[PDB]
């Protein structure tokens, strides 16, 4: 038994629910909150900007000492970091952003990062402004995730449709 309240069962491993991923994490205090990240880790909008906006910069301080230190991630990559106020750690994957020409095919690559972790509270990965179709992404993570996903899908008409569409 898990913390998670609400969702919709999909698979034998993925739920999905209709929920602002900043309130989800404040209330659950997830183990994992995936961020939707770039491989800058510059957190400035979407999911990103949203998670680090409510840990009042801890987030992007955080990720500049990361950066400094390491250089930049992989499209597909990820790390572990601090989750601050809102879980014990926040995985940021780098899914492809098709708004700056990244290659699709990678999308299933950043969602195998989530197969390290027992459980985790996920966006989907490539969708809102990465400019993924977000049926697409569902589909892949159903498909590619084996460890219990809790997906938080912030748009209520997209949800509706993700889950009347669900194959
Ligand atoms: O719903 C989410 O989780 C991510 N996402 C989308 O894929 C989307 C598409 C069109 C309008 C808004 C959104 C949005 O927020």
């Amino acid at each position: 038994v898990n913390s998670f309240s609400g969702y919709l069962k999909l698979t034998d491993n993925v739920y999905i629910k209709n929920a602002d991923i900043v309130e989800e994490a404040k209330k659950v205090k997830p183990t994992v909150v995936v961020n939707a990240a770039n491989v800058y880790l510059k957190h400035g909008g979407g999911v990103a900007g949203a998670l680090n906006k409510a840990t009042n910069n801890a987030m992007q301080v955080e990720s500049d000492d990361y950066i400094a230190t390491n250089g930049p991630l992989k499209v597909g990559g990820s790390c572990v970091l601090s989750g601050h106020n809102l879980a014990k750690h926040c995985l940021h994957v780098v899914g492809p952003n098709v708004n700056k020409g990244e290659d699709i095919q990678l999308l299933k690559s950043a969602y195998e990062n989530f197969n390290q972790h027992e459980v985790l509270l996920a966006p989907l990965l490539s969708a809102g402004i990465f400019g993924a179709d977000p049926i697409h992404s569902l589909r892949v993570c159903v498909d590619t995730v084996r460890t219990n996903v809790y997906l938080a899908v912030f748009d209520k008409n997209l949800y509706d449709k993700l889950v009347s569409s669900f194959l």
